[PDB]
């Protein structure tokens, strides 16, 4: 049997001044949101696992499952993308798109001493399938990135349909792909080299599999990046690239971002434009997002859909106590300092209206507010 | 089993869609915005508590709790409520921090799914370590002026006492079965049965009125004192004189007039030791709120201390008070891209919301242009 004070494994408790700097810097974030014409929305903490756990961009190891006690398998909601697609689905079909909703909800993981559970932030934006809307949700996320207090971060952008057009027209064979965009999900580059060197190709063809690797960059990357491919979907591709980097210039975003076309955030969720972002000081993404135009359709209503989530722990971490009024008062001066209170709280002071007899230690106490007025014994 | 289909949900879990999050986020703000001017801070705890410890010390009986094994075989529990989860808070993290805590939440919290929703939104507050009649009218006064805030008019808190009713229970019956028995009825609110098991019952006839007239205490400042005449032990005097030191205290807050005294009030049959109160809006129905005296608690989390506060479903609330894009839309297409951006960034600047929308985006931009406020076309 556990000690009283033990929590469940992943589990954590959130004081009183981490509290306040989450609540500040998350209120930041949705309110450049609502700026934006989002609604927010929530959904519940469980769904089932065989509909919205299966369909979530999470790993299955990486899932929170759980039975109810009647045997369904329940998740422990992973995300808020594939609830917010049963959703719009479900209760929303009667809207027309484009819509926009946001969320700022705990999501959870496999118990594993990493966090179990943790609060995200983000937006959908679905219905809207021109590189105005990728534009508009990395523009967004760096603007509330920002609002939020975070000046030096980097968001690398990819995209799934530019490596799939090069990467089938190279190796015409969709087995042979996965197997070299494997090496580039993993991030293991020099496994990546060798393997395109194995296989049997001409030498010119495996140069455009390596030259993939050196896609990183601004306008000088896409330039570089059309001599690989001019399929017509890598023609397709190549002009969504070229029309995002415009729109976030004309965002003012542009210095935020690079393309980087080896990011491959998932190896079949995404669709289009995948994004993720860092801090300076953290060799993890603490926010991230892409086009996922296939999910909607699970649910039985097709849609182009693209967003962002933001880690808000993680932030809470790349980025970086009673400024309150005590009265103490003894009972004869009760009215007396209840009206100081009621006084010093119409005007937006934050007062702890203490009765001398509730307190043991009055030091103790007096150290844990900026400021103490008494009211003490007899007028 | 088949899979479910795609837009199933777990019985008991609900959506919040957009109109009804706006109207339930302004309410709550508006009433943590008070409970923070009362020095109350704000605090966050797990979904998942172990059940052998937090899940059972819970007010929550047993049968209510959403229990589940994890991966390890052990059985957790989805927080019931933030009261317990708050003292062990309080008990371990805050050890260091004295007394008196004053602590708040708002937090989704769960039940069993029992063929009622099994997820909702609470807000309430914890004051630990304050065992005077001011702490008592203090968390009273603080929920009465948080729920003017949140624009609730004309409602009632009724106040009780556990020690008065038992008290005079036990005094009557004489043994701690007689007592459950009758305090049963009182919690489940059934009057009728339990005029008829007083009469059952072998007793005299003053002792048979007074377990009778138990029942008539619930009115205003004036129940206290026809309480007077049923009970004058010591442990009943003293809970008299904590409910009329109580209404002294709401009187010096001005929380007068919202107050009056129902000595029936059984919240729980063990949980509570003290004062009772709960909320009601003009309309009656289920209480909105509630909240008192749990002194027992933290000693169980070793670190003994008195402790009340309340509670709110905010669910509840929202009902008892009560779509449309406020946004401006401006549609643009390619070669006004810029001018666009800089309307919608200039707008956005002045507390403006705006949809940017790209027309080349939009499948019906009649329906689109009809449904917000203000549409700005910034097309050609």
């Amino acid at each position: 049997k556990p000690f009283m004070f033990e929590k469940p494994f992943g589990m954590r408790d959130t004081l009183p001044e981490w509290y306040k700097t989450k609540k500040n810097i998350c209120d930041q974030m949705t309110e450049e949101i609502n700026l934006w014409g989002y609604d927010m929305i929530e959904t519940p903490t469980l769904e089932y696992y065989e509909t919205v756990g299966v369909v979530s961009a999470i790993l299955d190891q990486q899932l929170f499952k759980l039975l109810d006690q009647q045997g369904n398998t329940l998740v422990l909601r992973p995300d808020m993308t594939a609830p917010i697609a049963r959703l719009v689905a479900s209760s929303l079909k009667d809207r027309a798109y484009p819509l926009r909703l946001a969320y700022q909800s705990n999501v959870y993981r496999a118990q594993q001493g990493k966090p179990a559970e943790f609060e995200q932030l983000g937006v959908e934006l679905i219905g809207d399938g021109t590189a105005s809307a990728d534009g508009e949700v990395i523009a967004l996320m760096i603007a509330a990135l920002k609002r939020a207090g975070l000046s030096e971060f980097k968001v690398a952008i990819g995209h799934v349909g530019y490596v799939n057009a090069l990467l089938m027209d190279v190796v015409g064979n969709e087995q042979r792909a996965d197997r070299l965009r494997r090496f580039l999900y993993e991030k293991n580059y020099v496994g990546y080299r060798e393997h395109v060197k194995s296989l049997n190709l001409s030498t010119i063809d495996k140069s455009r599999l390596m030259n993939l690797l050196s896609l990183r960059g601004g306008r000088a990357a896409i330039e570089e990046a059309r001599g690989l491919i001019q399929t017509e979907k890598g023609k397709t591709a190549l002009a969504e690239m070229t029309k995002l980097y415009e729109v976030l210039e004309s965002y003012g975003a542009s210095e935020y971002v690079k393309f980087d076309l080896t990011l491959v955030l998932h190896m079949s969720y995404y669709t289009g434009v995948v994004f993720e972002g860092y801090g300076n000081r953290l060799g993890v993404p603490l926010c991230s997002g892409g086009r996922y135009d296939e999910l909607l359709s699970k649910f039985h209503r097709p849609a182009q859909a693209t967003g962002f989530g933001v880690r808000i722990d993680l932030l809470v971490e790349a980025l970086n106590g009673h400024e309150q009024t005590c009265i103490l008062f003894s009972n004869e001066r009760r009215f007396e300092a209840i009206e100081l209170a009621r006084k010093k709280r119409a005007n937006g002071e934050a007062v702890v209206l203490q009765d001398l007899a509730g307190v043991t230690d009055v030091d103790a106490m007096s150290s844990n507010y900026q400021d103490v007025i008494y009211c003490i014994g007899t007028a």
